[PDB]
Protein backbone atom coordinates (compact mmCIF):
# COMPACT_ATOMS: atom_id res chain seq x y z
CA UNK A 1 0.00 0.00 0.00
CA UNK A 2 1.07 3.59 0.44
CA UNK A 3 4.02 4.58 3.40
CA UNK A 4 1.70 6.54 5.50
CA UNK A 5 -0.99 2.97 5.06
CA UNK A 6 2.47 0.50 5.70
CA UNK A 7 3.92 2.61 8.75
CA UNK A 8 0.61 3.63 10.47
CA UNK A 9 0.34 0.96 13.07
CA UNK A 10 3.86 1.53 13.92
CA UNK A 11 3.94 5.65 13.90
CA UNK A 12 0.85 5.79 15.65
CA UNK A 13 3.01 6.52 19.03
CA UNK A 14 4.86 9.47 17.49
CA UNK A 15 1.76 11.60 16.94
CA UNK A 16 2.60 13.13 20.33
CA UNK A 17 -0.51 15.19 19.94
CA UNK A 18 -2.34 12.17 19.89
CA UNK A 19 -0.63 9.85 22.02
CA UNK A 20 0.81 12.83 24.64
CA UNK A 21 -2.20 15.41 23.98
CA UNK A 22 -0.41 18.33 26.21
CA UNK A 23 3.15 19.85 26.91
CA UNK A 24 6.53 18.30 27.07
CA UNK A 25 8.69 21.00 28.13
CA UNK A 26 6.38 22.69 30.73
CA UNK A 27 3.00 20.50 30.90
CA UNK A 28 -0.07 22.69 32.68
CA UNK A 29 -2.31 21.53 29.92
CA UNK A 30 -5.56 21.15 32.21
CA UNK A 31 -7.45 23.72 34.47
CA UNK A 32 -9.43 22.02 37.53
CA UNK A 33 -11.24 24.53 40.25
CA UNK A 34 -10.10 23.63 43.56
CA UNK A 35 -13.01 25.55 45.94
CA UNK A 36 -13.40 29.07 44.19
CA UNK A 37 -9.89 28.97 42.01
CA UNK A 38 -9.22 27.44 38.88
CA UNK A 39 -5.69 25.88 38.76
CA UNK A 40 -3.76 24.73 36.60
CA UNK A 41 -1.74 21.28 36.08
CA UNK A 42 0.08 18.76 33.85
CA UNK A 43 -2.13 16.07 32.16
CA UNK A 44 0.16 14.62 29.31
CA UNK A 45 -0.49 10.86 29.14
CA UNK A 46 3.02 9.87 28.44
CA UNK A 47 5.70 10.03 31.13
CA UNK A 48 9.30 11.97 30.03
CA UNK A 49 12.33 10.10 30.76
CA UNK A 50 14.78 12.38 31.88
CA UNK A 51 12.85 15.24 32.42
CA UNK A 52 13.65 17.11 35.62
CA UNK A 53 13.63 20.56 37.09
CA UNK A 54 16.71 22.84 37.80
CA UNK A 55 15.93 24.77 41.13
CA UNK A 56 17.67 28.36 41.63
CA UNK A 57 18.58 27.19 44.88
CA UNK A 58 20.61 24.29 43.28
CA UNK A 59 18.72 21.73 44.92
CA UNK A 60 17.55 18.52 43.94
CA UNK A 61 14.39 18.60 42.84
CA UNK A 62 12.98 15.72 44.42
CA UNK A 63 13.94 17.19 48.03
CA UNK A 64 10.77 17.83 50.07
CA UNK A 65 9.76 21.78 49.40
CA UNK A 66 10.11 21.35 53.58
CA UNK A 67 13.34 20.48 53.97
CA UNK A 68 14.94 22.90 56.97
CA UNK A 69 17.79 24.40 55.40
CA UNK A 70 15.97 26.92 52.63
CA UNK A 71 19.08 25.80 49.98
CA UNK A 72 18.27 22.52 50.03
CA UNK A 73 14.41 23.00 49.59
CA UNK A 74 13.29 20.87 46.76
CA UNK A 75 9.84 20.48 44.71
CA UNK A 76 8.52 17.10 46.45
CA UNK A 77 5.79 16.67 48.96
CA UNK A 78 6.24 17.86 52.67
CA UNK A 79 6.50 14.79 55.13
CA UNK A 80 3.50 16.52 56.83
CA UNK A 81 3.67 9.73 54.61
CA UNK A 82 2.29 9.87 51.57
CA UNK A 83 6.05 10.58 49.93
CA UNK A 84 7.96 9.35 48.31
CA UNK A 85 6.60 5.55 48.07
CA UNK A 86 8.65 2.71 47.02
CA UNK A 87 7.23 0.19 44.06
CA UNK A 88 7.02 -2.01 46.28
CA UNK A 89 4.95 -0.30 48.42
CA UNK A 90 2.33 0.00 45.77
CA UNK A 91 2.33 -3.77 45.00
CA UNK A 92 1.73 -3.88 48.53
CA UNK A 93 -1.16 -1.73 48.36
CA UNK A 94 -2.39 -3.36 45.57
CA UNK A 95 -1.46 -1.43 42.06
CA UNK A 96 -1.81 -3.74 39.26
CA UNK A 97 -0.06 -1.83 36.56
CA UNK A 98 4.03 -1.60 35.59
CA UNK A 99 6.42 0.70 38.46
CA UNK A 100 5.36 4.29 36.07
CA UNK A 101 1.68 3.50 35.50
CA UNK A 102 1.27 2.66 39.44
CA UNK A 103 3.47 5.66 40.26
CA UNK A 104 0.72 8.01 38.00
CA UNK A 105 -2.10 6.17 39.72
CA UNK A 106 -1.00 6.51 42.83
CA UNK A 107 -0.49 10.27 42.15
CA UNK A 108 -4.15 10.32 40.86
CA UNK A 109 -5.21 8.42 44.24
CA UNK A 110 -4.03 11.73 46.29
CA UNK A 111 -6.43 14.96 46.88
CA UNK A 112 -5.65 18.05 48.01
CA UNK A 113 -6.82 18.75 51.62
CA UNK A 114 -8.33 22.42 51.14
CA UNK A 115 -10.85 20.82 48.87
CA UNK A 116 -11.73 16.78 48.76
CA UNK A 117 -14.10 17.16 45.74
CA UNK A 118 -11.25 18.77 43.30
CA UNK A 119 -10.46 16.65 40.09
CA UNK A 120 -7.10 18.42 40.61
CA UNK A 121 -4.12 16.29 40.99
CA UNK A 122 -0.32 16.53 41.51
CA UNK A 123 2.76 15.69 39.27
CA UNK A 124 4.75 12.23 40.03
CA UNK A 125 8.57 11.80 39.29
CA UNK A 126 9.34 8.04 39.68
CA UNK A 127 12.93 6.96 40.14
CA UNK A 128 13.70 3.99 37.90
CA UNK A 129 17.13 3.55 39.59
CA UNK A 130 16.25 4.13 43.53
CA UNK A 131 12.12 2.36 42.48
CA UNK A 132 10.73 5.51 44.16
CA UNK A 133 7.74 7.41 43.67
CA UNK A 134 7.88 11.01 44.46
CA UNK A 135 4.71 13.03 44.35
CA UNK A 136 5.51 17.01 43.54
CA UNK A 137 3.87 19.71 45.74
CA UNK A 138 3.11 21.85 43.00
CA UNK A 139 2.91 22.06 39.03
CA UNK A 140 5.40 24.57 38.70
CA UNK A 141 7.97 23.72 35.52
CA UNK A 142 9.31 26.97 34.43
CA UNK A 143 9.99 30.49 36.01
CA UNK A 144 12.52 33.20 34.73
CA UNK A 145 21.83 30.95 44.30
CA UNK A 146 18.02 31.98 43.97
CA UNK A 147 15.11 31.18 45.37
CA UNK A 148 13.85 27.33 44.75
CA UNK A 149 10.92 29.61 42.72
CA UNK A 150 13.36 30.03 39.69
CA UNK A 151 13.61 27.30 37.66
CA UNK A 152 13.33 25.61 34.00
CA UNK A 153 13.01 22.02 33.12
CA UNK A 154 15.72 20.26 31.38
CA UNK A 155 16.23 16.81 30.11
CA UNK A 156 19.12 14.78 31.39
CA UNK A 157 21.33 12.02 30.52
CA UNK A 158 22.37 11.05 33.84
CA UNK A 159 18.76 11.42 35.28
CA UNK A 160 17.62 9.13 32.40
CA UNK A 161 15.55 6.78 34.81
CA UNK A 162 13.76 9.35 36.09
CA UNK A 163 10.13 9.79 34.64
CA UNK A 164 8.23 12.67 35.36
CA UNK A 165 4.33 12.60 34.14
CA UNK A 166 1.05 13.36 34.93
CA UNK A 167 -1.61 11.18 36.94
CA UNK A 168 -3.40 10.93 33.43
CA UNK A 169 -0.35 8.59 31.81
CA UNK A 170 -1.33 5.84 29.96
CA UNK A 171 -1.37 2.27 31.79
CA UNK A 172 -0.34 1.11 28.34
CA UNK A 173 2.48 4.43 28.14
CA UNK A 174 5.48 1.96 27.03
CA UNK A 175 3.70 0.55 23.74
CA UNK A 176 1.14 3.60 23.26
CA UNK A 177 4.24 6.61 23.46
CA UNK A 178 7.61 6.71 21.94
CA UNK A 179 9.82 5.57 24.81
CA UNK A 180 12.86 4.69 22.67
CA UNK A 181 15.12 6.28 20.09
CA UNK A 182 14.77 4.09 17.06
CA UNK A 183 18.07 2.96 16.05
CA UNK A 184 19.52 3.32 12.01
CA UNK A 185 16.32 5.33 11.71
CA UNK A 186 15.44 8.82 10.27
CA UNK A 187 12.26 10.53 10.37
CA UNK A 188 9.90 11.00 7.30
CA UNK A 189 6.80 11.87 6.24
CA UNK A 190 5.28 9.58 2.93
CA UNK A 191 5.10 11.08 -0.28
CA UNK A 192 4.68 9.17 -3.94
CA UNK A 193 5.15 5.69 -2.42
CA UNK A 194 8.33 6.72 -0.63
CA UNK A 195 9.10 7.55 2.65
CA UNK A 196 10.64 11.28 2.55
CA UNK A 197 13.45 12.50 4.82
CA UNK A 198 11.96 15.66 7.25
CA UNK A 199 13.19 18.73 7.03
CA UNK A 200 15.39 20.36 9.97
CA UNK A 201 13.51 23.25 11.84
CA UNK A 202 17.18 24.07 12.62
CA UNK A 203 20.29 22.00 12.82
CA UNK A 204 23.51 21.79 15.16
CA UNK A 205 26.13 20.00 15.88
CA UNK A 206 26.31 18.08 18.81
CA UNK A 207 28.60 15.59 20.79
CA UNK A 208 26.41 13.17 21.38
CA UNK A 209 22.63 11.72 21.24
CA UNK A 210 22.09 12.93 24.66
CA UNK A 211 23.08 16.37 23.79
CA UNK A 212 20.60 16.33 20.60
CA UNK A 213 18.26 15.47 22.65
CA UNK A 214 18.24 18.24 25.78
CA UNK A 215 18.53 20.84 22.62
CA UNK A 216 14.96 19.39 20.78
CA UNK A 217 13.57 19.07 24.48
CA UNK A 218 14.35 22.66 25.18
CA UNK A 219 11.59 23.65 22.09
CA UNK A 220 9.36 20.71 22.38
CA UNK A 221 5.77 21.29 23.11
CA UNK A 222 5.67 23.55 26.40
CA UNK A 223 1.96 25.26 28.00
CA UNK A 224 3.65 28.50 28.29
CA UNK A 225 5.75 31.16 27.35
CA UNK A 226 -7.24 28.65 28.13
CA UNK A 227 -4.85 29.91 25.75
CA UNK A 228 -1.04 28.88 26.30
CA UNK A 229 -1.99 25.55 25.68
CA UNK A 230 0.42 23.63 23.18
CA UNK A 231 -2.08 20.43 22.55
CA UNK A 232 1.47 18.57 22.06
CA UNK A 233 2.24 20.53 19.29
CA UNK A 234 5.91 21.90 19.67
CA UNK A 235 9.68 20.56 17.99
CA UNK A 236 9.18 16.81 19.49
CA UNK A 237 11.45 14.80 17.26
CA UNK A 238 14.98 15.03 16.11
CA UNK A 239 17.24 12.54 14.08
CA UNK A 240 20.86 12.43 15.79
CA UNK A 241 23.34 11.56 13.39
CA UNK A 242 26.40 9.69 15.41
CA UNK A 243 28.53 9.54 12.69
CA UNK A 244 28.64 13.29 12.08
CA UNK A 245 26.87 14.05 15.47
CA UNK A 246 24.61 16.33 13.38
CA UNK A 247 21.67 17.27 15.41
CA UNK A 248 18.41 17.58 12.94
CA UNK A 249 15.07 19.04 15.54
CA UNK A 250 12.49 19.25 13.30
CA UNK A 251 8.52 20.23 13.81
CA UNK A 252 6.34 18.36 11.43
CA UNK A 253 4.69 15.05 12.75
CA UNK A 254 6.66 11.73 11.27
CA UNK A 255 4.44 9.24 9.43
CA UNK A 256 7.24 6.80 8.40
CA UNK A 257 10.66 6.07 8.83
CA UNK A 258 14.12 6.18 6.25
CA UNK A 259 17.17 3.20 7.56
CA UNK A 260 19.95 4.64 7.73
CA UNK A 261 22.81 2.81 9.71
CA UNK A 262 24.21 5.41 12.37
CA UNK A 263 20.93 7.55 12.51
CA UNK A 264 18.66 7.55 16.00
CA UNK A 265 15.15 9.29 15.60
CA UNK A 266 14.52 10.49 18.94
CA UNK A 267 11.47 12.20 20.60
CA UNK A 268 11.32 15.12 23.32
CA UNK A 269 8.94 12.05 25.88
CA UNK A 270 11.86 9.41 25.15
CA UNK A 271 15.04 8.55 26.79
CA UNK A 272 17.83 10.62 25.73
CA UNK A 273 20.66 7.99 25.41
CA UNK A 274 21.64 5.68 22.63
CA UNK A 275 21.47 2.98 25.03
CA UNK A 276 18.08 2.86 25.01
CA UNK A 277 17.26 2.54 21.62
CA UNK A 278 15.32 0.14 19.89
CA UNK A 279 15.92 -1.66 16.82
CA UNK A 280 14.77 -0.51 13.26
CA UNK A 281 11.78 -2.27 12.45
CA UNK A 282 13.07 -4.86 9.65
CA UNK A 283 9.77 -5.94 9.00
CA UNK A 284 8.30 -2.87 7.66
CA UNK A 285 9.88 -2.05 4.01
CA UNK A 286 9.50 0.93 2.14
CA UNK A 287 11.98 2.60 -0.40
CA UNK A 288 13.28 5.89 1.90
CA UNK A 289 14.78 9.36 0.85
CA UNK A 290 17.71 10.10 3.68
CA UNK A 291 17.65 13.48 2.73
CA UNK A 292 15.10 16.65 3.25
CA UNK A 293 13.72 18.72 0.44
CA UNK A 294 13.57 22.06 2.00
CA UNK A 295 13.02 25.01 0.13
CA UNK A 296 15.83 26.51 -1.73
CA UNK A 297 17.24 28.54 -4.40
CA UNK A 298 20.35 26.23 -4.75
CA UNK A 299 22.65 17.01 -7.37
CA UNK A 300 21.98 13.38 -6.62
CA UNK A 301 19.32 11.97 -3.92
CA UNK A 302 20.46 8.85 -2.31
CA UNK A 303 17.74 5.95 -1.40
CA UNK A 304 17.38 3.42 0.78
CA UNK A 305 15.23 0.19 1.00
CA UNK A 306 15.88 -2.77 3.67
CA UNK A 307 15.22 -4.68 0.39
CA UNK A 308 16.69 -4.54 -3.20
CA UNK A 309 13.20 -4.78 -4.80
CA UNK A 310 11.99 -2.32 -2.75
CA UNK A 311 15.01 0.19 -3.19
CA UNK A 312 14.22 2.66 -6.16
CA UNK A 313 17.28 2.93 -7.41
CA UNK A 314 18.39 4.27 -10.98
CA UNK A 315 22.64 3.86 -10.48
CA UNK A 316 23.92 1.66 -8.43
CA UNK A 317 23.18 -0.27 -5.56
CA UNK A 318 25.48 -1.03 -2.57
CA UNK A 319 25.23 -2.64 0.78
CA UNK A 320 25.41 -1.56 3.47
CA UNK A 321 25.42 -3.05 7.53
CA UNK A 322 22.90 -2.27 9.90
CA UNK A 323 22.77 -3.20 13.82
CA UNK A 324 18.93 -3.26 13.48
CA UNK A 325 18.50 -5.42 10.35
CA UNK A 326 21.85 -6.29 9.12
CA UNK A 327 22.47 -5.44 5.36
CA UNK A 328 20.26 -3.03 3.39
CA UNK A 329 20.31 -1.81 0.37
CA UNK A 330 21.19 2.52 -1.12
CA UNK A 331 21.23 4.06 -4.21
CA UNK A 332 24.82 5.69 -5.08
CA UNK A 333 26.60 7.31 -8.20
CA UNK A 334 29.74 5.85 -7.49
CA UNK A 335 30.34 1.87 -8.66
CA UNK A 336 30.85 -0.78 -6.07
CA UNK A 337 34.64 -1.82 -5.07
CA UNK A 338 33.46 -5.44 -5.58
CA UNK A 339 33.41 -4.18 -9.03
CA1 LIG B 1 -4.81 -5.23 42.65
Amino acid sequence: STPKDIWGRYMAKFDLAKSHGSGIYVDLGGTERVGATQHRMPTGKCPVMGKVINLGNNADFLNRISAENPQDRGLAFPDTILSPVSAADLVRWGYDGNDVANCAEYAGNIIPASDTATKYRYPFVYDAKEEMCHILFTPMQYNRTSSLLCMEPMKSGIDAHLYYGSSRVDKKWEENCPMYPVKDAIFGRGANGSCVAIESAFEEFTRDAEECSALMFENAAADLESAKNSKGVGMNWANYDSNTGLCRVIEETPNCLIIDAGSFAMTAVGSPLEQDAVPFPCDIVTNGYIEPRPRSRHIFEVTTALSREALKCSKYVHEKYSESCGTYYYCSEEKPSSW
